[PDB]
C-alpha cells in the first residue's frame, strides 16, 4: 500500500551523463554510442542568447572546440553537427555504458523523470509532466542544461526531454533528443509566455483510482455524468476535456475497483464544484495531476 | 528556479540488490562487499509470521537454503548470521559494484530516499521521511521488503533504512541496516498501532524558505512571535516543538532571504490558524514537511 511520486531508477542515464564546455559555457550532455548529445546553446556567451544565429556562431567551432569530460576524463570528439535545438559531437569511444534506448516526443500529459545533474554530475531525480502548455514544472539551476527526461520499460531507455530554459515565470521549456523545442519555445533570452496551464482531467482520474485503491474513499459521491456534462464542469475550471480515448485507457483501473470512469468523472466534478474542504487524498490537498493511468497501474503491480 | 521533491540519484543503490529466497519467501537484499542483508522474515512462512521464534527457525536453515540472486547469476552463501531483526549472508564474491558505503541511524524527520525494489529488481526511487511516530509513508507492495532507504554525500552512500512491514493502515515500519527497528515496531502479524503522526516543524519553515526564494511570498506577513509563543500554536496543530537547535540549522536560509526565523515562524503561525484559502505554496495546498533544512540548501545550490 501506499502511493508516491515515483521517479524510475536513474542508473542506466547516470551512466550517460558527460561535461560538455565551449569556452566559457558549462551544461550537460547525454553520451550514447560515440554520440554527445547537449543544447546548442552551450556555443554561447551571454550576449549571444540576445539574439543568436546558431549556423554562424558554429562557423567558429571545431571539433577542438568542444569539450568534453566523462567523469574526470577526456572524451576525442572526432565530428559535430547541428540538429535543430541540439548539438551531435561524434566522440571516438563509445559509451560502454550505453543502455538500450530510443527517442520518444512525448505528448502533454504524459510523465517522465528527470536527473537534474551540474558539471556532468547527478544531483537528483524527480517525476515532471509534460504539461498541456508544453513547459515542465522543474527544478533547474543554472548548469542543468542538457539535462535529460526519460522513461523505462524494462531495460530501455526512452529519452523524451532536453532542458534548455526557464522562461521569467520560472517554467521550464525544452526539446526532444532530436532538438525539436516541446510548445512554441526558442533558445532565445527574449519574451515567452506561456499558456494556461490547464489541468491534466486523465490524470488525476487515474490518481483517484489509486486513492480509492489505498483506502481513501470519502470523496465517492452517489452521481454518475456523462462525458458532455462532465467537460462543461471541465472546460469552467481550466481541466482537459475528456474524450472516449481517455476513458478507454482508464478501463483497467474502472475493472479493478469497479467504479465505472464515469462515476469517478461525476466524482471529480464534485471535487471541482466543492473542494476538499480541508481533507485530503493520498496526502494531498489539491488534485494530482502527474500521474499517468499506466504510471498508477504500473506502481500499483510492481513492475521492474 | 522550480523546487521539487528528489531522490538522490539511485545508481550506486541499484548496484547493490538482489534478490533473496528462502524457501517459499522472495524479497530483496543489499549486497555490500561480500555480505547480503536482508529482513529476517525471509526465513518465515505465512503462518510462522503469527508469533514467530526468529532463533528457533534459524536452526532449520543452513547456508545453502539462502538462495541469493543478483541480476541472473547466483551467489555462494558461505556464511550467515542473525544481528537484530535482519539476516547477514556471507557470500564468496565481494560485490563489484559495492559504493563507498555508512550505515546510519537517522532521526525522526530526516528524509531519506527510498529505491522501492522487487525480487531484487528496481521500480522506482522516491523521497520519504522518517516521521516523528517512527513510521515512514511509502510505496511499498508484496516482495518490496528488504528495499532500502539512503542519503548519499558525493559518493558515499549511508544506508539508514531497510523495508520490513506495513501497518494495517497502511504506513510502514522498517529497521536500520544493524536491525533496530525505528520506534516500537516488530516483525510480527500482530497489532501494531502508530502514534501521533506530527508534523515536522523544522521541515515546513525550511520549505517556507524554499518558497520564499521561488517568488511565492503571498503568505509572508507583518508579525513576529517567540519559540514560546509560536509552540502554543505548535502543539494545538499537532506540530514538534520548535527549539533553538532548529533555529540554528535554519540560519543559512535565514542569512539569504533576509527573513529571521522568528518571522518566518509568525507567517507559519498565520497558515496554521487560517489555512491556505484555496492558495497553493510551491504547487502544495498543505505545508510540505518532506524537506530538511539541508535538502532546501541541496536543491537550491545544485549539489552533486
Ligand atoms: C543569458 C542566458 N539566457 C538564456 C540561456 C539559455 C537559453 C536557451 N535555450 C535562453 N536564454
Ligand atoms: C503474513 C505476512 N505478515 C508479515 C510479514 C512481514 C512482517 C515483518 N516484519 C510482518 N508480518
Amino acid at each position: 500500500s501506499g502511493f508516491r511520486k515515483m521517479a524510475f531508477p536513474s542508473g542506466k542515464v547516470e551512466g550517460c551523463m558527460v561535461q560538455v564546455t565551449c569556452g566559457t559555457t558549462t551544461l550537460n550532455g547525454l553520451w550514447l554510442d560515440d554520440v554527445v548529445y547537449c543544447p546548442r546553446h552551450v556555443i554561447c556567451t551571454s550576449e549571444d542568447m540576445l539574439n543568436p544565429n546558431y549556423e554562424d556562431l558554429l562557423i567558429r567551432k571545431s571539433n577542438h572546440n568542444f569539450l568534453v569530460q566523462a567523469g574526470n576524463v577526456q572524451l576525442r570528439v572526432i565530428g559535430h553537427s547541428m540538429q535543430n535545438c541540439v548539438l551531435k559531437l561524434k566522440v571516438d569511444t563509445a559509451n560502454p555504458k550505453t543502455p538500450k534506448y530510443k527517442f520518444v516526443r512525448i505528448q502533454p500529459g504524459q510523465t517522465f523523470s528527470v536527473l537534474a545533474c551540474y558539471n556532468g554530475s547527478p544531483s537528483g531525480v524527480y517525476q515532471c509532466a509534460m504539461r498541456p502548455n508544453f513547459t515542465i514544472k522543474g527544478s533547474f539551476l543554472n548548469g542543468s542544461c542538457g539535462s535529460v527526461g526519460f522513461n523505462i520499460d524494462y531495460d530501455c531507455v526512452s529519452f523524451c526531454y532536453m532542458h534548455h530554459m526557464e522562461l521569467p515565470t520560472g517554467v521550464h521549456a525544452g526539446t526532444d533528443l532530436e532538438g525539436n523545442f516541446y510548445g512554441p519555445f526558442v533558445d532565445r533570452q527574449t519574451a515567452q509566455a506561456a499558456g494556461t496551464d490547464t489541468t491534466i482531467t486523465v490524470n488525476v482520474l487515474a490518481w483517484l483510482y489509486a486513492a480509492v485503491i489505498n483506502g481513501d474513499r470519502w470523496f465517492l459521491n452517489r452521481f454518475t455524468t456523462t462525458l458532455n456534462d462532465f467537460n462543461l464542469v471541465a472546460m469552467k475550471y481550466n481541466y482537459e476535456p475528456l474524450t472516449q480515448d481517455h476513458v478507454d485507457i482508464l478501463g483497467p483501473l474502472s475493472a479493478q475497483t469497479g467504479i465505472a470512469v464515469l462515476d469517478m468523472c461525476a466524482s471529480l466534478k464534485e471535487l471541482l464544484q466543492n473542494g476538499m474542504n480541508g481533507r485530503t487524498i493520498l496526502g494531498s490537498a489539491l488534485l494530482e495531476d502527474e500521474f499517468t493511468p499506466f504510471d498508477v497501474v504500473r506502481q500499483c503491480s510492481g513492475v521492474t
